Formats: structure tokens, C-alpha cells, sequence
């Protein structure tokens, strides 16, 4: 009976109460971990983790505390060594935070465009 971050996050969430605080800073220290190793199939488990945070968020959440990691994520994995896991994130055809992707339309076309243009 194996466990998910993902899970127990959504669930921890939709029992009572959660607050949002303590169950997004614990999954991104657990993300961070995941990072720290430094092997592929590591970097399924941060993605999968993203998946479940950034739809969490940008149904109803903290949309912009994730455009707010994310911008300081892509700057810093390209100035460091892990500049593959936006090169994946990407190629997974997902995106940043978009405006009509959230309940409000609240997105400047440089966060969600800027982020993922075609051409070079």
C-alpha cells in the first residue's frame, strides 16, 4: 500500500481544515528532496507534484504563489545544473499560470506566453 504526496495533500485538504500553509510547504520541501537525489525517475515524483499543486492552486487557491515559485524555479534551474526540468515540465505541454486556466481570468500575457512562446 504505497503513499503519494499528491494524494495525501488533496485529502489532508478536503477533511476539515488545512489552512493551505502547512501541507503546501511540507510538499515543496518534499518536492526539493526529490530534487536532491538527482536521478530520472525522481523527477516523475516533482512533476506529478506539481501537477497536483498547480491544479489545486489555480482552481482556487494561490495561482499566483505558484507563477511566484515557478518564476524564481525557471531562473534558478537554468543558472544552476537542472535546467532539464524545464526542458521536461515544457515538453509536457504544460504551461504557467494562465488567466482563463483559473476562475477570474487574472494572468498577464507575459506569465503564461513569455513562459512557453514557439519561436526563439
Amino acid at each position: 500500500g504505497p503513499v503519494n504526496p499528491a494524494e495525501n495533500f488533496r485529502v489532508l485538504v478536503k477533511q476539515k481544515k488545512a489552512s493551505f500553509e502547512e501541507a503546501s510547504n511540507q510538499l515543496i520541501n518534499h518536492i526539493e528532496q526529490f530534487l536532491d537525489t538527482n536521478e530520472t525517475p525522481y523527477f516523475m515524483k516533482s512533476i506529478d507534484c506539481i501537477r497536483a499543486f498547480r491544479e489545486e492552486a489555480i482552481k482556487f487557491s494561490e495561482e499566483q504563489r505558484f507563477n511566484n515559485f515557478l518564476k524564481a524555479l525557471q531562473e534558478k534551474v537554468e543558472i544552476k545544473q537542472l535546467n532539464h526540468f524545464w526542458e521536461i515540465v515544457v515538453q509536457d505541454g504544460i504551461t504557467l499560470i494562465t488567466k482563463e486556466e483559473a476562475s477570474g481570468s487574472s494572468v498577464t500575457a507575459e506569465e503564461a506566453k513569455k513562459f512557453l512562446a514557439p519561436k526563439d
